[PDB]
Parts: C-alpha cells; structure tokens; sequence
C-alpha cells in the first residue's frame, strides 16, 4: 500500500511563513486521510501495484481524487523549504525569463493566477510540451499530470493551506510561499 | 451598487456552534469581499439594474461567482439562528417526512452529502417545481436558483467556514450546524 512519504523537514521548518500547526494539520490530517482513502479505494482493484502517477492518468471520481491529491502534496512539499525563496539561477531563471519575460513578470502572474484560481486547487508552473513554460491552474484534486505538461512548481490554494495563518488573505499567503520556494527542487523538475 | 446585508443576529450568536472569530471573517470578509467584488464587476455595464437573482440566472465566470456566492450568504445566515436548531413542526415537518420518510433519515442523508461533496461548495434541501423535495450539493459558487428549483436550506462547506472552529474535522461542523437551524425560514421558503 501507499505510505505518506516523510516530510522534507521538521514541522516547523517553514515558520512564520507556514505555521507548525498548519502542517500538522495539513500534513498529518489532510495528506495522511488521503492516503488511506486511496489505499482503501484501490483494494481488490486493477489500481493494485500500479504507481500513483498511473492511478492518476487512468482514474476518475474518488480514486482520482484520493490519489492526485497524495501525490499534489508530496510535490507540494518538496516545493518549499526552509532558507530558501528569493531569485532562481541558471536553466531556471533563464527559462522563466524566456517564457514571461522576467522573473517579476513570473512572480506577479503566478500570483495573479492563484489568487482567481476560485474555490480550492492548485496553481502550477509547467513546461508545455512545446518546451516553453507556462502558468497553468487546476480544480481540486486536479493535475497537470492528467495532461502533457510537466509540473515544476505548485502552490496549493484550498483554504486549508492558508486560513489558519492568513485566514482571507490569500494573497498574504501568497507573498510569503515566495519566502519558501524550493528552487532546487523547481530546478531538478525541469532539468529532467 | 450592493449592499451586504445585516447580519440577523450580533456575531456571538451562533456560538460555541460556529464562533464570533468565524462569524467575523465570514462575514466581515468573505461575504463583503463577495459585494466588493461584484460591485467592481458590473458598475457602468448592463447588469446593473439587474436584481442579485437577475444577474444570477444571466451571468458566467466572475460575475455568476460574486453574484451567487453574495446570494448564497445570505441565504446561509438566514437558516441558523440563536435558540433554534431541534426539529421542525407543521409544513415543513410534514414535507420532509412525506420525502424522506423521517426527519432523521433526511438529517443523515444531508450530512453525508454535505461530508462527501469534495472541494469548495454547498450542499442544499430543495423544492422541485413538482413539489418533490430532494438534497443537492453544488461547486464553488453553484447555486439552484440557476435550476429550476427552490431552496429551502442550506450549508457552507467551503473550508473558510468551518476551518477555525473544526480544522478539518467538517462532520463535527456538520454536528453543530443542526443546531443553528432556522426552521421558520425554511418554512418562509416553502410556503412561497
Ligand atoms: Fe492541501
Ligand atoms: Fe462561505
Ligand atoms: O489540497
Ligand atoms: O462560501
């Protein structure tokens, strides 16, 4: 069965920008519940023994939902870190200037996307198979995985990302994910 | 231009069911950014002059979503109420039994509806214009007033109201939602 993978650092390792109890709301509540309903859901189906990112291109309704969503948050995760944010290097600025123009331009339509993104989901950076990049927002479970873009950065807008340290201010929230992106990890995802 | 409308109640009425912190943000928030909102949205075109239902019934993207969900709030604050919650009696009592068979088994079918319906939405008792009753659950800002049914209850499950009361523990929301509701607007909405 599917195990809830460590998070990449201590609890805490994202404060003040992410609240300690924010993630263990969000990740010992809302991550481990979605990994157990997956787990659950796919017993004693033909979604035995196939990767999550199988399931995923290959399911719909609570399958669909319980498996996207595991696999939205683990790429999550690995999207922040602590002592990290600030401006990308290398491939990465370089072709986040190419595809929006500059860095700032980047910035503000990703945050613009994310702040209409209505209800919850996600926002996403993706390299488009044309190989150029692209701001791209998904609904719930919803992923960029069911398509033929490769993710290289997501926020998560559902309120439960947010609210016990923002509360409305999804746009705060916003500003300080910027304080936390895991370049390295952006970096890794689109390099391979 | 809109108005949020009063509140029916000061903003410790509800509680500890739903809390005067909720209550606050909810409302002095999320439903006035909603007004804002679609304030900004229509003045100088031709929705204004347009009721809220008008506008409702003849709109798409972020003009349905403000309209609808300033609507939908203020339907919602109209069904709970201090001093209320128990059963209901007389019409609406005798409707729901004749549905559901019970008011228990209506009360457990609307709460695993409300429980199950994924992401941001409402869940809702309706009137069918052949006088059917039945439960519905709708996305993000969907409403039935763009149906051809009536709305008789309703419950928020967007994670804003519920996340600082409950976390993400929703059926415990769920629990204390009945003991909020207004029977006599529900009554209000049937006999219309
Ligand atoms: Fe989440
Ligand atoms: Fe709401
Ligand atoms: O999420
Ligand atoms: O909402």
């Amino acid at each position: 069965s599917f195990e809830l993978p460590a998070l990449p650092y201590a609890k805490d390792a994202l404060a003040p920008h992410i609240s300690a109890e924010t993630i263990e709301y969000h990740y010992g509540k809302h991550h481990q519940t979605y990994v157990t309903n997956l787990n659950n859901l796919i017993k004693g189906t033909a979604f035995e023994g196939k990767s999550l990112e199988e399931i995923i291109r290959s399911s719909e309704g609570g399958v669909f939902n319980n498996a996207a969503e595991v696999w939205n948050h683990t790429f999550y995760w690995n999207c922040l870190a602590p002592n990290a944010g600030g401006e990308p290097t290398g491939k990465v600025a370089e072709a986040i200037a190419a595809s929006f123009g500059s860095f700032a331009d980047f910035k503000a339509q990703f945050t613009d996307a994310a702040i209409k993104n209505f209800g919850s989901g996600w926002t996403w950076l993706v390299k488009n198979s044309d190989g150029k990049l692209a701001i791209v927002s998904t609904s719930n479970a919803g992923t960029p995985l069911t398509t033929d873009a490769t993710p290289l950065l997501t926020v998560d807008v559902w309120e439960h990302a947010y609210y016990i340290d923002y509360r409305n201010a999804r746009p705060g929230y916003l500003e300080h994910f910027w304080a936390l992106v895991n370049w390295e990890f952006v970096a890794k995802n689109l390099a391979a």
